[PDB]
């Protein structure tokens, strides 16, 4: 259906939202809807250990398998699994761990990975345990991404410093 209400356009095709993206998956049922993933799609901590524990761990038993038979992914890469009681399919992409020495540079082929898909609900990629920072991030999505993606922020803090440097 993606029947998002309440969003702020950024521009033509990027819109956001003070939100939980958990809850605004619950309530909008995405066709897809993206996690934050590492290489191994080990969904500890973040928006990776959020959406997992809101499938009851079904995403991690099928990410394990997709693992043991694909072998693990690459920063900037991704892969779709199914989305479970979320949406239709995860998108789940590998954005640069820039605390750990990844290249930032990697966060532009991470946001490629949006392109095959026509709309999709998201986070910002690297921020948090990343380390990246969440304005430069979404900086690199408006000028990488063409399709239309809903971006879901929780902390109103920083929601409101994101749409204050935009507009």
């Amino acid at each position: 259906v993606n029947s998002f209400s309440g969003y702020l356009k950024l521009t033509d095709n990027v819109y956001i939202k003070n939100a939980d993206i958990v809850e605004e998956a619950k309530k909008v049922k995405p066709t897809v809807v993206v996690n934050a993933a590492n290489v191994y799609l080990k969904h500890g901590g973040g928006v990776a250990g959020a959406l997992n524990k809101a499938t009851n761990n079904a995403m991690q038993v099928e990410s394990d398998d997709y693992i043991a038979t694909n072998g693990p992914l690459k920063v900037g890469g991704s892969c779709v699994l199914s989305g479970h009681n979320l949406a239709k399919h995860c998108l789940h992409v590998v954005g640069p761990n820039v605390n750990k020495g990844e290249d930032i540079q990697l966060l532009k082929s991470a946001y490629e990975n949006f392109n095959q898909h026509e709309v999709l609900l998201a986070p910002l990629l690297s921020a948090g345990i990343f380390g990246a920072d969440p304005i430069h991030s979404l900086r690199v999505c408006v000028d990488t991404v063409r399709t239309n993606v809903y971006l879901a922020v929780f902390d109103k803090n920083l929601y409101d410093k994101l749409v204050s440097s935009f507009l």
